[PDB]
């Protein structure tokens, strides 16, 4: 519970900052700022209005990535809102705000469990990175993709990438996204750490942009994460203890992969 409680004040920290498309507003620094302390490179990538952020711990293959963003869209006329949009309150068990569900709350469940994985496994197989950018929400022109084809031009890999939008329909752990839009381990590890923590077994559906462009890199690319049934509305928000139960989902597929 005390890991719950992580996720759930660095989700509130996140929400705080008004990260409209595609300006950050210090989300990505506050997050490499935790990393670094834990031994992870940090690497900056940004490309005009745009900030992207690449950050590894460890050095041999398999790559295990965390994708995400950090940027939100418009609020709407606030006079709609219960709570004011990046307030970041906890209400009756459920978080408000813009990017409580989308995606800020299981961006910091994957950042937490991350680490929680880092601190108990410092010497672990393989290596465990995040990809965050500030622009998936808009055009998209400098973001994910940009980081995918800097990585390409170097040689660098990755070999399964983790994609934290909110892909559950009724349930949590109900839902999870794979495959290409037009027609492996990750999606065992994640489907075994989702049975394992809450007991349902997820059905595989076939999808974001961003995962679209790093399944380029020939990476297995699953998506998992939170309820969406109230992303890009008034009143967004996503319940605390399921944030406390994806955090525990993520590092389980950690150990599962790794
Ligand atoms: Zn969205
Ligand atoms: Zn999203």
């Amino acid at each position: 519970n005390a890991m719950k409680e992580k996720v759930v004040s660095l989700a509130q920290d996140l929400i705080r900052r008004p990260s409209i498309s595609p300006n950050d507003e210090g989300c990505q620094q506050i997050i490499a700022e935790r990393l670094e302390k834990l031994g992870f490179q940090i690497e900056w990538m940004p490309f005009n209005d745009t900030l992207n952020l690449w950050a590894k711990h460890g050095t041999s293959e398999p790559v295990i990535a965390f994708a995400g963003h950090t940027d939100v869209v418009p609020t709407g006329d606030e006079n709609q809102w219960s709570s004011p949009p990046f307030s970041a309150e906890i209400i009756d068990g459920m978080l408000y705000g813009r990017g409580a569900a989308d995606m800020k709350g299981s961006l910091a469940a994957m950042i937490v469990a991350a680490e929680e994985y880092v601190k108990a496994n410092p010497n672990h197989k393989g290596t465990i990175a995040l990809l965050i950018t500030s622009d998936e929400e808009a055009t998209a022109k400098d973001g994910t993709i940009h980081v995918v084809e800097t990585l390409m031009a170097r040689d660098e890999k990755i070999t399964y990438c983790m994609v934290g939008e909110p892909s559950s329909a009724k349930n949590l752990g109900d839902v999870v996204k794979n495959g290409r839009r037009g027609g492996g381990k990750l999606l065992d590890s994640i489907t075994s750490a989702i049975e394992e923590t809450i007991g349902i077994t997820p059905k595989a559906e076939t999808g974001t942009s961003d995962g679209r462009f790093i399944a380029l890199m020939g990476a297995e690319v699953v998506e998992f994460g939170p309820l969406n049934s109230t992303i890009h509305k008034v009143n967004e928000c996503v319940s605390v203890e399921d944030l406390g139960k994806c955090g525990e989902i993520y590092h389980k597929m950690l150990v599962n992969l790794l």
